[PDB]
RNA sequence: GUUUUCGGAACUGAGGCCAUGAUUAAGAGGGACGGCCGGGGGCAUUCGUAUUGCGCCGCUAGAGGUGAAAUUCUUGGACCGG
């Protein structure tokens, strides 16, 4: 049910790891990340949209992942983890340790962690006002 | 008798003489000149991601928002990846 490679050899795809502060995407997918393997998300795994971005979503959605490119092959993965960026936070959500821990424990291999969010050179306005939020 | 002379003026042309005649260059100010210097200004040109939208491809059931939610977009493929 894959690639036919050796036992010393470890098959490669690329993590998209999405960690907003609403929920955490774990993505899956080729090198070229064109194909995609398996994609599933925080909110996938709990019914409660205050814990669709908590550690404990982004772990199950992590380990659902990772059994299924086992089941499908891949046995070590390349890391990119992504912020909401554009204008709003850079600092990635909660649900992005968790994940790569889950991932980690769950017998894949690690393969280069790259950090990948939108930073743009002079954006558009930020949608709070002059004032700001005021919560 | 009488036009000169003298006196007075104005208009004057050659001379001699003046120790011939211009204080200083403001820790005032202009204006020059030289090498620079600076997100100063105007015109044109160029690049950078990001945002939004569109086309195609993949897998897709959620995605968004919040203190918690709802309004809102979603198998007429939303969100995510290229
Ligand atoms: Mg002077
Ligand atoms: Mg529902
Ligand atoms: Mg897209």
């Amino acid at each position: 049910l894959g690639p036919q490679v050796a036992e010393g050899e470890n098959v490669f795809g690329v993590c998209h790891i999405f960690a907003s502060f609403n929920d955490t995407f774990v993505h899956v997918t080729d090198l070229s990340g064109k194909e995609t393997i398996c994609r599933v998300t925080g909110g996938m795994k709990v019914k409660a949209d205050r814990d669709e971005s908590s550690p404990y979503a982004a772990m199950l959605a992590a380990q659902d992942v990772a059994q299924r490119c086992k089941e499908l092959g891949i046995t070590a993965l390349h890391i990119k983890l992504r912020a909401t960026g554009g204008n709003r936070t850079k600092t990635p959500g909660p649900g992005a340790q968790s994940a790569l821990r889950a991932l980690a424990r769950s017998g894949m291999k690690i393969g280069r962690i790259e950090d990948v969010t939108p930073i743009p050179s002079d954006s558009t306005r930020r949608k709070g006002g002059r004032r700001g939020r005021r919560l």
